[PDB]
């Protein structure tokens, strides 16, 4: 068990996601310290199918990875964890301050997602569903990979039609995160339809570079689109590029109108 725990513990407070199979809410742990539950639906999919999340969130332990805290395996079960008290980024870029961002506070938020991604790399795992819509931002721009468990505009294509997906179709999809960043959370592929996408993509389409994205960044990401998986970069090189970007690749980066 180890993780387990009592619903004396918890208290379900705001209802703030409503998912394929369950729900999302903020909270108050051992009625002090402040927290987020995953609450199965139930009937839907049981104790075997949801609860390998539980396993999988146990290995990991990580600074830009969404901190599992306990477990409720008696039920309906309750799979809690750390509160980003600004959620989505995709939520945060088309909200409120989504307009004051700037390029270096974007390229920094990359650079923790990147991060989070290389320790996902270094323990042999495949995130799958790497987007805007699984990234939690907390204060300060604190971003943390997260899951909320299908997206062509996201997926590789080796993986979408064949299903290899390996760490390098989560490469791909950075780079596609990347454009909504870039975008403040526009939807990849414009006015495209799921089955356009595939055969222009298929045909060696990429979406051009966005307005005042400098193209060096534009380079970046089809070096993530690249046809062949192996020649995909790897997260701790976009780490590090996106650490260092300010210095060794746009130090005559200028603010305008939008970046
Ligand atoms: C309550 C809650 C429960 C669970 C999860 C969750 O499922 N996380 C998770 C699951 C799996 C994986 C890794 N696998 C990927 C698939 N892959 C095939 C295998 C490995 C990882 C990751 F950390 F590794 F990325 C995270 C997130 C939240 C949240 C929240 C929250 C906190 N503040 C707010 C504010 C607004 C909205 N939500 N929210």
């Amino acid at each position: 068990d180890a993780w387990e725990i009592p619903r004396e513990s918890l208290r379900l407070e705001v209802k703030l996601g409503q998912g394929c199979f369950g729900e999302v809410w903020m909270g108050t742990w051992n009625g002090t310290t402040r927290v987020a539950i995953k609450t199965l639906k139930p009937g839907t999919m049981s104790p075997e199918a949801f609860l390998q999340e539980a396993q999988v969130m146990k290995k990991l332990r990580h600074e830009k990875l969404v901190q599992l805290y306990a477990v409720v395996s008696e039920e309906p079960i309750y799979i809690v964890t750390e509160y980003m008290s600004k959620g989505s980024l995709l939520d945060f870029l088309k909200g409120e301050t989504g307009k004051y961002l700037r390029l270096p506070q974007l390229v920094d938020m990359a650079a923790q997602i990147a991060s989070g991604m290389a320790y996902v790399e270094r323990m042999n795992y495949v995130h799958r569903d790497l987007r805007a819509a699984n990234i939690l931002v907390g204060e300060n721009l604190v971003c943390k990979v997260a899951d909320f468990g299908f997206p062509i505009k996201w997926t590789a294509p080796e993986a979408a039609l064949y299903g290899r997906f390996t760490i390098k179709s989560d490469v791909w999809s950075f780079g596609i995160l990347l454009t909504e960043l870039t975008t403040k959370g526009r939807v990849p592929y414009p006015g495209m339809v799921n089955r356009e996408v595939l055969d222009q993509v298929e045909r060696g389409y990429r979406m051009p570079c966005p307005p005042e994205c400098p193209e060096s960044l534009h380079d970046l990401m089809c070096q993530c689109w690249r046809k062949e998986p192996e020649e995909r970069p790897t997260f701790e090189y976009l780490q590090a590029f996106l650490e260092d970007y300010f210095t060794s690749t746009e130090p005559q980066y200028q603010p305008g109108e939008n970046l």
